[PDB]
């Protein structure tokens, strides 16, 4: 006679932690920001920021994949 | 006989913490911004951010994919 | 004879926290802005934001799936 | 016997194709402009044209001219 | 017996294409033009253009002159 | 007895093309231009053209002539 007992067991983690996390700015000071112009020509796309403590954070990542295949065959 | 006893069990995680989390921003000052523009000429798209204690999260990630397949075969 | 007993158990959790959680803006001061502009001329698109303390969170991303085959053939 | 078949046969095609004919144009941008002018003195015609973006077609010319004569004379 | 057969046939084509023809002109930019003129003396004709983007086309020539003499003399 | 058969034939293509024909100028950007002028003083005709971008097409020429003939006699 023939026993088989399958009893994989799984308590794993897959974790990320992305961007910022438990930062603490304490009395952060952007200075006085001044932008002059004059007689500007632009002859294609323009793209600016202005401004002062500009504060960002981008996350395309941090993508978690698991893949996880359980197969038995008997005869 | 054949006994089979198919028994696999899953208390795994998967978990994405993406962007800004748990952060503390005490009193942030942006300062005075002033921006002065004269006789200025654009031919093309013009993409312009002005500001102070401008504060950005964007987050195109952090999608977590998880795959599980389970098979069993008899003769 | 042949028993097969098929008894897979999943507690598994999948969870995405994605973009701004749990942050603390303690008396965020923005700065006094001055945009003045003369004589400019623009021939496209223009997008403009002109503003103080601009808090922005955008996220396209965060999404889960979960994909799960159960398969027993006999015979 | 005298016989005369004149039967002289024209598919001549004569073709003018003068000034601007299927350009294409697309987004021309014409720069801004400023004139300031103080004191000046003139004493005899002034012609002045002022502009950003001038398309100009200027056509004296591409005239067709088709002379033609058929003599036939006997005795 | 005489036979004159005069069957002479035209199927000659005379062309032109004179000054700007299925050019293509994608986003030409004329850059930000500033005169400034004082005290200037004239004593003669003056004549003036001032712009951003010209496009011009001038033709005098291009023309065309055909010219055909079918005779035929008998005795 | 005399026969005659006069049957030319004439198929050709006299074909001119003067000036600007088929030219691509993709995002062409004229520079920004300033001109100043103080006490100049002129005894003559005066002829000023100011710009940026300027594309001039000046055709003259290009004018085609055919001269034909088609001369028969008979004694």
């Amino acid at each position: 006679s023939v026993q088989i007992v399958y009893k994989p067991v799984d308590l794993s983690k897959v974790t990320s932690k992305c961007g910022s996390l438990g930062n603490i700015h304490h009395k952060p000071g952007g200075g006085q920001v001044e932008v002059k112009s004059e007689k500007l020509d632009f002859k294609d796309r323009v793209q600016s920021k202005i401004g002062s403590l500009d504060n960002i954070t981008h996350v395309p990542g941090g993508g978690n994949k698991k893949i996880e295949t359980h197969k038995l065959t008997f005869r």
